[PDB]
């Protein structure tokens, strides 16, 4: 049978060294009492103000509410995407940032302080790691520790008892199943501060993090006990070569999971830049509904429609699916999402202008068909993704969420809405374009 090891097992320490060396543990003792106090009060503050929410994610095609409640804190404008869900940062006061309620703002400051400390600890550990490997660059080390977000977790096993059994090693109840972390910079470290409020194998009353080798249930897994204020670090390629899970104890527990999000297509600045690139193809003297395009070159049109999808689905639908929970903690994304929606709306104008050109009496058919081939893939994806998002918004599990967390299918409009140049449902349009492309 599959098995696991804990500190109670004589082989635990040599197995940790042999098969899990890029896992590091810094016990609560190594962290100042002052910092423990601040961070723990910050967790409690965010809980009290109701800032942590179960996420309605998607896994193997199913809509699932995570047992764990979460909140993303981090650099202004940054996002972190996991399980098909793009989380938007509640901003921490990074330098040269401007300005959201007193206690919440203090809490985010605290997690930035914690971020600074864990970053220092991580750099030190990566230096020690390389030196160990020397017995056989500094910019890389710095970048692999440059945490830009933390994903905070909370779970009360007494209130959230509906937990699955760990299936391979007898590790008991899981708060989070076996996984690799998503959307991390390659070989970037993860630092976790773990805060638990107050036999054969691992103690069921105590929280652990479990590790196993990928693809491998023969090598016994490790279960690392996590007491109040213990920290652990996944270094270098550990996240790739191994999987981990979180094993529930009996008491409520928070954690702060500091990460280097791979946010190359995942910041507000990046997506604003994309929108601006798309709108370079629009005559921009005045903001009205008489949208006219500078070029119908296929490459340019394809690009514009791709950007249209990107802002629609990766930004707007993601944001509003989450029911503006952020707004409880911060108004930071309010103006940005209004601006992103206006940019998108102009892009609906653009699509209409391309459709109008395609129908233009004097357009030679060869040019028309070139345009159709340029845009069809994007419009097809737009239709399919609109169906998916609309259903994801209307799913049974979605409809049970409280009113302050209810998914909002947005943008959405009825065919009777004269403010929108095109219908929400593109079935007919896509069908017609396809048929045109096949005309003899
Ligand atoms: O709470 C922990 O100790 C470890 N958390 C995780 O492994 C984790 N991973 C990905 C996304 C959210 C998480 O909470
Ligand atoms: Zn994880």
């Amino acid at each position: 049978r599959g098995s696991h090891m804990t500190p109670k097992d004589d082989e635990f320490y040599q197995q940790w060294q042999l098969k899990y060396p890029k896992l590091i543990l810094r016990e609560a003792s190594s962290v100042s009492e002052e910092l423990h106090k601040e961070v723990q009060e910050a967790f409690l503050t965010l809980h009290k103000h109701g800032c942590l929410f179960r996420d309605l994610v998607r896994i193997q095609g199913k809509d699932l509410l995570t047992p764990v409640s979460r909140i993303l804190i981090g650099n202004p404008g940054c996002t972190y995407k996991y399980l098909n869900t793009r989380l938007f940062t509640v901003p921490w006061p990074v330098k040269g940032s401007n300005i959201t309620e007193a206690e919440i703002a203090a809490a985010c400051e605290t997690f930035l302080k914690l971020n600074d400390y864990l970053q220092i600890e991580t750099i030190q550990a990566l230096e020690e790691l390389a030196a160990k490997e020397k017995a056989n660059d500094e910019v890389d080390i710095k970048s692999r520790a440059a945490y830009n977000v933390t994903l905070l977790n909370f779970m009360d096993p007494q209130k959230m008892p509906y937990l699955k059994e760990e299936p391979y090693f007898g590790m008991g109840k899981m708060a989070v199943s076996w996984h690799h972390d998503e959307n991390l910079v390659d070989r970037s470290a993860v630092a976790v501060y773990s805060y638990s409020c107050e036999l054969e194998g691992r103690d069921p009353d105590i929280w652990h993090v479990g590790f196993k080798i990928s693809w491998d249930i023969e090598t016994p897994g490790l279960a690392i006990p996590l007491h109040q204020g213990d920290c652990y670090f996944m270094l270098d390629d550990l996240n790739a070569t191994h999987q981990h899970c979180v094993l529930a104890g009996s008491q409520p527990r928070f954690s702060s999971t500091h990460r280097v999000a791979e946010c190359s297509t995942g910041t507000l600045d990046y997506i604003l830049q994309r929108c601006q690139l798309a709108l370079q193809n629009v005559c921009d003297d005045v903001d009205n509904d008489d949208v006219s395009l500078k070029s119908f070159e296929p490459a340019v049109l394809k690009q514009g429609e791709e950007i249209h999808n990107e802002v629609e689905f990766e930004w707007l639908r993601q944001f509003w699916f989450q029911g503006n929970r952020y707004r409880k903690c911060t108004d930071w994304w309010c103006q940005p999402m209004a601006q992103l929606e206006a940019l998108w709306k102009k892009m609906e104008g653009v699509t209409n202008a391309v459709l109008h050109e395609v129908k233009r009496e004097g357009l030679p058919v060869e040019q028309r068909n070139e345009i159709l081939t340029a845009i069809l893939a994007s419009l097809t994806a737009r239709q399919n993704l609109r169906r998916e998002w609309h259903a994801r918004c209307q799913s049974r599990i979605a409809r049970t969420l409280p009113a302050d967390q209810k998914p909002e299918c947005r943008p959405y409009w009825e065919k009777d809405d004269a403010s929108m140049p095109l219908p929400f449902d593109l079935t007919d349009i896509v069908s017609e374009l396809r048929g045109q492309l096949l005309e003899a």
